[PDB]
C-alpha cells in the first residue's frame, strides 16, 4: 500500500468496527429492501469503498468522506426513522465526521 | 489508533524489510560489538522505534525520521566504510529519506484533502 491508503483503510476500520453486524458491508439488494434501487439512484458501501482504496481511486480524504455520508444518507432515506438501520446510519455519520473532522486532519497534516 | 502510529507503522515494516538478517531489530550490545557503548552515545534500534510507536511517544513523522537517521549514523560512525553494517546502514538510510521524503510528505499532507 501507498500511505494514503494506509490512512484511509485505518478510517474504514475504524468505521466498520461501529457496524459489528455488516448492515453496510455490501450493497443494498431489491430481495431484502424492495424498491431500493429505484429510491437509491446512488448506491454505496463499505466493500465499495474498500475496492475503491485499493483500486487507488481516492484523491483525498474529502473524497472518502463523501462516499461515507452518502451511505449514511442512503440508509436514512430509504429507511424508516423506527428502524435499525436508519438509528445505526445516523449514529455512525455523526460519529465519522467527528473522526475526520477538518480539525483532526489538520493536526494530522501537522504531524508530517 | 491512532492516523500517525499507523503511518508510523506503515514506514517502519517497509524499513525494516531492508533489514533481513535482522541487524538493526535490537539494541547493539558490546559483547556483540566490542567497545560499542564507549564510542555511541545515543543508541537507536528499530525495536526501540516500535516501541515508541505502541507506546504513541512518537508526536511528528520529524521524529521518526531523526530516530532512524540517529540508528543509521551510529552505525556509520562505530562501523568501518567496508563492513557489511556500514554498508547497510548507508543502504537503509537513503531508502528511507526517498520513502519519507518531503515531497512524498507533501503527496500524503494533500490527500488529507
Ligand atoms: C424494508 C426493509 O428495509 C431494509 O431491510 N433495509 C436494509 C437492510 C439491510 N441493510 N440496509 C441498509 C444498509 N440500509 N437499509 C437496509
Ligand atoms: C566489530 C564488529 O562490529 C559489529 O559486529 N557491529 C554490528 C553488529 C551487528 C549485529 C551482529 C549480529 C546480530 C545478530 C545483530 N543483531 S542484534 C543487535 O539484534 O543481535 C547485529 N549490528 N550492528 C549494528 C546495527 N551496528 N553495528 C553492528
Amino acid at each position: 500500500s501507498t500511505p494514503i491508503q494506509q490512512l484511509l483503510e485505518h478510517f474504514l476500520r475504524q468505521l466498520q468496527r461501529k457496524d459489528p453486524h455488516g448492515f453496510f458491508a455490501f450493497p443494498v439488494t431489491d430481495a431484502i429492501a424492495p424498491g431500493y434501487s429505484m429510491i437509491i439512484k446512488h448506491p454505496m458501501d463499505f466493500g465499495t469503498m474498500k475496492d475503491k482504496i485499493v483500486a487507488n481511486e481516492y484523491k483525498s480524504v474529502t473524497e472518502f468522506k463523501a462516499d461515507f455520508k452518502l451511505m449514511c444518507d442512503n440508509a436514512m432515506t430509504y429507511n424508516r426513522p423506527d428502524t435499525v438501520y436508519y438509528k445505526l446510519a445516523k449514529k455512525i455519520l455523526h460519529a465519522g465526521f467527528k473522526m475526520m473532522s477538518k480539525e483532526r486532519l489538520l493536526a494530522l497534516k501537522r504531524s508530517m
